């Protein structure tokens, strides 16, 4: 009754929606969790960002083995435009060898150069002013930037001053300016791409540039408030799906695609929908009561994130004004805001706490003088370490693949495994790009309104540790490197130059690490069957017609970099793919 179904209208499912209904003839409902955004201040606006506006609600996880038990909160969007409404606006691709790996995991027509035009069809950048550039040192290389498509990205038309220092003290200790870390390549610093529209200085999330840009088509439908709860079949075919309203009344209602059914529901809610539809573990779902439709042990395995670490700091000489200036002078805010609201420039362009720069590194440019030793670690030991016994053994085969993937890129001097970050304020960030860890997020019940169990497993696989005590002490090395101590940093308590063993750091990091960026990934892999894969190279799931998996529960792995830029060009590429199949214009 319509052709498409799209569960979930985060990136992936509008971007799918938009170059879907650009035929006519065809013709979408995306249904969405959440409810369309109301254009306020804490969204559409950088420096009043406020994104838990539409985090999901009651998602915790399980006690974090690898992180002392301790329990945390699950952040992810509930709203339409998912996690691009409400994320930081970081806009950056992977690395070459990212989807190079993709493909050689046995996924055909995967690589960097087929990803390419994806990434130049998917945006438009626009170029900072030249006095900006100049004084910033902001670089791109504009062969390798869209320049027609709908996602507009572009940069703050300000930064900090403390920016500077930070830049200079970075490539003080080796992390030197990248011409574009959209190449493919991303080793030092660069200005952090945003996606943000530059002629009104306002976030350019998927609900514009891939709903309302286009919302005049009477063929793309959206139902926002409502979940979908379960897909329907005629034998193996998928045909439609059941949907509730968000807000739990006990109603329920079916309808129908005339071709395909789209899971665009993200890292932790694509694998319920399926789990909830006989597609999954038989073991889960013969003890849920679920009949298996599809008996996938992939689904709900090989949830990855990329861990945080917020470090704090006081400075006995820090520069005026930085960040904080935005929260702790009410006459600096106010002016900031006031020439804003004016004529757009100025702090308030800039996504509030963080600064303008950013630096990726691979392994060996974190730990030069020890990263052989840390490849020796991981190379020694077995794969099905990393998971809990009695893993499925197909399960078992792919993360073994990925993981070897992986340590080639440990090898790789091209390749990122972590990020560093000071917003010119009070705390430093350092993420953990490329985890070995490996969690799960299974369904507790067969009720659609119950939350998943959530369990990251973070630190649970020890190479990670080593990893990511390696990126703290580079981080280090830029807050001693003679550009920053002119601002007198010192490391605050429960960190401190006083911990200098890699146990004392590392038993405070255990205290300190978040699971979790929101960059929820890899629920429902794309990786062979044998291989414990849910979906083939075409993102279709195996052991059923016509039903695919959209949102990035279908990455393999982990990028070097923030999911979203590849959010969009992967729903880009798969557009094309299903219209390819259907004759679509
Ligand atoms: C706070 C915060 C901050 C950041 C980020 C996320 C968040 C939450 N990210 C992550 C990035 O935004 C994220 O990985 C992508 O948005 C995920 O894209 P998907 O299309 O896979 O899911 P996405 O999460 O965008 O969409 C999934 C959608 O499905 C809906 N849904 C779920 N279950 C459903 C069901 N059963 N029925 C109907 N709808 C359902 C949800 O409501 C949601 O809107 C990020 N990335 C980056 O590159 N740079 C950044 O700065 C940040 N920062
Ligand atoms: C954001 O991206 C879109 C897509 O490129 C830009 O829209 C185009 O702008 C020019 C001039 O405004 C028009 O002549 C085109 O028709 C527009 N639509 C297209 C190409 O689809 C928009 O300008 C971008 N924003 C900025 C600041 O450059
Ligand atoms: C991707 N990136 C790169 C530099 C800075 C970023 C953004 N990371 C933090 C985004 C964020 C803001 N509030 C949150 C609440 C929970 C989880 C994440 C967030
Ligand atoms: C992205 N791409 C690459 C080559 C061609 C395209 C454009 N999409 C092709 C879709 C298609 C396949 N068979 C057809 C028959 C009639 C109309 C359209 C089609
Ligand atoms: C976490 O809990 C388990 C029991 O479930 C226990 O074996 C372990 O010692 C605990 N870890 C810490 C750091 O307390
Ligand atoms: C830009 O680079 C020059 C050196 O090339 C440095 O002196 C200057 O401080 C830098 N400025 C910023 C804002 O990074
Ligand atoms: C607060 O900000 C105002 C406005 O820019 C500035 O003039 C003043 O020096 C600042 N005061 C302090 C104590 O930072
Ligand atoms: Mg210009
Ligand atoms: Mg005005």
């Amino acid at each position: 009754n319509y052709t498409f179904i799209i569960a979930g209208g985060g990136i992936s499912g509008l971007t799918l929606a938009d170059r879907l209904t650009e035929d006519p003839r065809v013709t979408v409902l995306v249904i969405e969790a959440g409810p369309l955004d109301r254009g306020e201040d804490g969204i559409l606006v950088p420096g009043a960002f406020s994104p838990w506006l539409y985090f999901w609600p009651g998602l915790v996880s399980t006690p974090q083995a690898g992180l002392n038990n301790r329990t945390v909160d699950v952040i992810t969007a509930q709203v339409v435009g998912g996690g691009s409404t409400i994320n930081a606006m970081v806009y950056l691709r992977g690395d070459k060898d990212d989807y190079d790996s993709w493909g050689a995991l046995g996924n055909p027509g995967w690589s960097w150069n087929s990803m390419l035009p994806y990434f130049i069809k998917s945006e438009t950048f626009t170029p900072p002013s030249p006095e900006l550039a100049a004084a910033g040192n902001i670089t791109w290389d504009g062969s390798i930037r869209g320049r027609s498509g709908p996602v507009n990205y572009s940069y703050p038309n300000y930064f900090f001053p403390g920016s500077e220092n930070w830049w200079n003290a970075a490539n003080e200790v080796g992390l030197p300016p990248v011409k574009d870390p959209m190449a493919g390549s991303k080793q030092g610093v660069f200005w952090i791409p945003s996606a943000i529209d530059a002629r009104t200085m306002t976030r350019s999330h998927a609900r514009r540039n891939h709903y309302d840009r286009v919302s005049s088509r009477p063929n793309y439908h959206i139902l926002p408030s409502h979940l979908v709860s379960k897909i329907l079949f005629r034998g193996k075919q998928a045909i439609g799906v059941s949907y509730i309203p968000t807000s739990g009344g006990n109603t329920t209602t079916n309808v129908y695609a005339s071709k395909e059914i789209t899971l665009a529901a993200g890292g932790l809610g694509t694998p319920k929908i399926l789990q909830l539809s006989g597609i999954g573990p038989r073991k889960l779902l013969n003890e849920l009561g679920i009949p298996v439709i599809s008996d996938l042990p992939g689904v709900g395995q090989n949830l990855q994130d990329q861990p945080t670490l917020t470090i704090p700091y006081t400075f006995t000489n820090n520069v005026f004004p930085n960040t904080d200036s935005l929260t702790t002078n009410a006459t600096y805010n106010a002016e900031q805001r006031a020439l804003y609201d004016s004529s757009k420039q100025g702090a308030y362009t800039i996504v509030n706490s963080l600064s303008t720069n950013i630096g990726v590194m691979s392994l060996q440019r974190a730990a030069p003088k020890s990263y052989r030793q840390i490849i020796a670690a991981a190379r020694a030991r077995s794969a099905s370490l990393s998971l809990p016994p009695g893993t499925d053994p197909a399960v078992i085969r792919g993360y073994q693949a990925q993981r070897n993937a992986i340590l080639k890129q440990f090898e790789n001097p091209n390749v990122g495994v972590g990020t560093v970050h000071w917003g010119t304020g009070s705390s430093a960030l350092v993420y953990h790009l490329k985890p070995l860890s490996r969690g799960t997020v299974n369904i507790r019940s067969t009720n659609p309104l119950d939350a998943p169990e959530i369990d990251y497993r973070t630190g649970t696989d020890p190479i990670d540790a080593q990893v990511y005590t390696s990126l703290f002490r580079k981080n280090r090395e830029i807050f001693n490197a003679p550009s920053m101590r002119v601002l007198g940093p010192s490391e605050a308590a429960p960190f401190g130059a006083n911990l200098t063993t890699d146990e004392e750091i590392y038993a405070v990091m255990r205290e300190l690490i978040n699971p979790s960026n929101a960059h929820q990934c890899c629920t429902a892999a794309m990786m062979p069957k044998d291989m414990g894969g849910v979906v083939s190279s075409e993102q279709k799931v195996y052991g059923v017609q016509g039903l695919r998996v959209a949102d990035i529960s279908f990455w393999p792995f982990q990028l070097s970099g923030s999911p979203m830029a590849t959010a969009y060009a992967g729903a880009e590429r798969l557009a094309d793919v299903i219209k390819k199949e259907h004759r679509l214009a």
